[PDB]
C-alpha cells in the first residue's frame, strides 16, 4: 500500500525464523539488521554512513518475509541501532518513492 | 513522479544559494548536508547514524528547492558521505512510498 512520511515507515519482518522491526529506507543500498543468528557462512563487509563505520557480516540468499511478500536477498548483520531494509529488498516487492 | 530504487534517488537541490544532489532518504529523520555555508546562527546537534554519534550544526529555516518545490526547512550541516533529504522535507513535498 502508500506510506506517508510523517512518521518512520517501520514494517514487520520475518527473518530469517525471527520477528524484527526495520525501517524502509531508501537511502540504504544493502539492507543491514542488529545482531542476531543467521545460519551458515558469512563474509566480512564494511559498510560506512553517518557518524562512521561498522564491520558486518553479508549473508546471501536469505529469505525475507515483508508483508505479504517473501523475497529472497542479502542481509547484512552487524551494529546497526535500528534495523534498515534497504533498496535491494525494496525493488523486490516493487517499492517506490511517489510525489 | 514517481521514482523507482534499482538505482539511489538522487535528486538536484538548490540550498543557500548553491547547487548540489542528495539522496531522497526515508531511513533519515533529518536532511543533512556536507560543509557548506549557511548563513547566520546555528545549534549544535548530536546524531547518530549507522556509525554515530557525531557534530553538526542545525540550521533552522532554511530555503530549498527541490523538483520544483520549494520548502523552508531544518538543515543540518556535518560530515555526511552523501547529501541526505529526510522526512522533515520529504512529507512537505508530498512524498509518500508505494508497494
Ligand atoms: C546516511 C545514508 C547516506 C546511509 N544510511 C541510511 C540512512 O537512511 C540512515 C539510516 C539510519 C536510521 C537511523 C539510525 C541509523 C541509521 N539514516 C540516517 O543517518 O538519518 C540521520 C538523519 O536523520 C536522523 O534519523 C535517524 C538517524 C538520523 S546508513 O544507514 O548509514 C547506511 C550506510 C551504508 C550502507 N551500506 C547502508 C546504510
Amino acid at each position: 500500500p502508500q506510506i506517508t512520511l510523517w512518521q518512520r515507515p517501520l514494517v514487520v519482518v520475518k527473518v530469517g525464523g525471527q520477528l524484527m522491526e526495520a525501517l524502509l529506507d531508501t537511502g540504504a543500498d544493502d539492507t543491514i539488521f542488529e545482531e542476531m543468528n543467521l545460519p551458515g557462512r558469512w563474509t566480512p563487509k564494511m559498510i560506512g554512513g553517518i557518524g562512521g563505520f561498522l564491520n558486518v557480516r553479508q549473508y546471501d540468499q536469505v529469505p525475507i518475509e515483508i508483508c505479504g511478500h517473501k523475497v529472497v536477498s542479502t542481509v547484512l548483520i552487524g551494529p546497526t541501532p535500528l534495523n534498515v531494509i534497504g533498496r535491494n529488498v525494496m525493488t523486490q516487492i516493487g517499492c517506490t518513492l511517489n510525489f
